[PDB]
């Protein structure tokens, strides 16, 4: 009943600088790197911790565009992050509950490694399109390439 998709890849900045950015500045982070993407990040419940409920709003599509995520977990000192999404047309009728985790490494490079996984709670009996999973697996590589550009090229945010 629960779907499981992790992906996994690396980048040329430190985790420590995407880690602040990602979770320490998500709120600031996403409105700061493309604004084509979220209008905005504004928390509802807590302050950035577990327990914490963020609602991030998107500025693409006709309709108001905007999702909640409730943060679930996070390593400062391994640079992980997980929380858990209650709400987002993406997820229709057919889903209820999400999961969502990442984490952060280093390489023998010097570049940095980026775990992340994603889960999915159908309610009623019913199971999600690969069109649908498998475009989040593009939205969030996606990203993952944009929080690193920023503070590649922004060595000013919270870095």
């Amino acid at each position: 009943g629960v779907f499981t998709y992790e992906s996994e890849f690396t980048s040329e900045i430190p985790p420590p600088r995407l880690f602040k950015a990602f979770v320490l500045d998500a709120d600031n982070l996403v409105p700061k790197i493309a604004p084509q993407a979220i209008k905005h990040s504004e928390i509802l419940e807590g302050d950035g911790g577990p327990g914490t409920i963020k609602k991030i709003t998107f500025g693409e599509g006709s309709q108001y565009g905007y999702v909640k995520h409730k943060i679930d977990s996070i390593d400062k000192e391994n640079y992980s992050y997980s929380y858990t999404l209650i709400e987002g047309d993406a997820l229709g009728d057919t889903l209820e509950k999400i999961s969502y985790e990442t984490k952060l490494v280093a390489s023998p490079s010097g570049g940095s490694i980026i775990k992340s996984t994603s889960h999915y709670h159908t309610k009623g009996n019913v199971e999600i399109k690969e069109e649908h999973v498998k475009a989040g697996k593009e939205k969030a590589s996606n990203l993952f390439k944009l929080i690193e550009t920023y503070l590649k090229g922004h060595p000013d945010a919270y870095n």
